[PDB]
């Protein structure tokens, strides 16, 4: 899967960040996660309770296969010249 | 599947960020996820309770092939080039 | 499937952002997901609760084949150049 | 599925964000999601509850095939000059 | 399906923004979503229950298929070059 799930705040920056090119995933993920971020650059209470969780993950592929004469060609060309005048 | 679930705040920044290309992705999740994000460049209260969850993430693929004379020729070409003048 | 669900803010960034090319995808997910995003650049209160949650994603593909031949052949081109002045 | 579910507010920005071609996606998606998102470049209260949710999403595939021959050409052409002149 | 579901406010800006092409998505989707988001750049109340929801998706294909000889030449071709002119 693409779990692109990220509250990112961007200044000024002309660029190019995530470059995901030519990426073969296959896994099973189970995450209990409690973040608590502060960046101050009054009063800040923070609670969080996950309680009985019962995360499962499986993954099963019973495959059979003959002569698979495969060939991954993968090829991956990525340019970024940004121009930026401030003024 | 593209879960693409980002609250993102973006200035003045020509770009590209987020680019994904010739990926193959097959995988199971099971999140619990609790997050406080705070960013002061008065009172803040969070309270956040997940309580009995049951996440089941199941993928099962029993296939069978013969000779597959499988070619996988993945070519991607990326070109990015902002020309922004500020005045 | 393709769940687009983002709140995003934008300012003046003329560029490409999120990009999906020659991807494949086929997953599970399984997601109790709370979070509490503040920025800025007087109380605040937050609550949430989830209570008891039954999430179950089942993938089945019990699948035969003979021979495929597969021939995948996935070309992607992309381009952006912006011109933009501010006057 | 295409859940394009994104309210989002875009500035003078000319160029193309989301981009999607030559995409296979096939999957299950159980989701709880709760979210708060505050920005401010005076009482704020949310409250927000599931209770009792039952999410499920099944998917089944039982196929067979013979001898398939295929060929799986997929060409994507994108193309974006915006010429923008603020006076 | 095609939810296209974007409360989104755009402003002067000449372009594409979502583009889909050759692009195959077959799936299940089961979701309880809340979100409150305030932009701002005096009291805001925000009460949101979901209560007892039960969401359920189910896709079955049980096909049976012999000689496909399946070519699947997905061709795409997209140019936006605008001019724009402010005066």
């Amino acid at each position: 899967n693409f779990m692109l799930t990220q509250p990112h705040s961007v200044s000024e920056s002309p660029g190019k960040t995530i470059t995901i090119s030519c990426t073969r995933s296959s896994g099973s993920i189970a995450s209990n996660y409690v973040q608590w971020y502060q960046q101050r650059p009054v009063p800040d209470r923070f609670s969080g309770s996950i309680d009985s969780s019962s995360n499962s993950a499986s993954l099963t592929i019973s495959g059979l296969q003959t002569e698979d004469e495969a060939d991954y060609y993968c090829q991956s060309y990525d340019s970024s010249n940004p121009h930026v005048v401030f003024g």
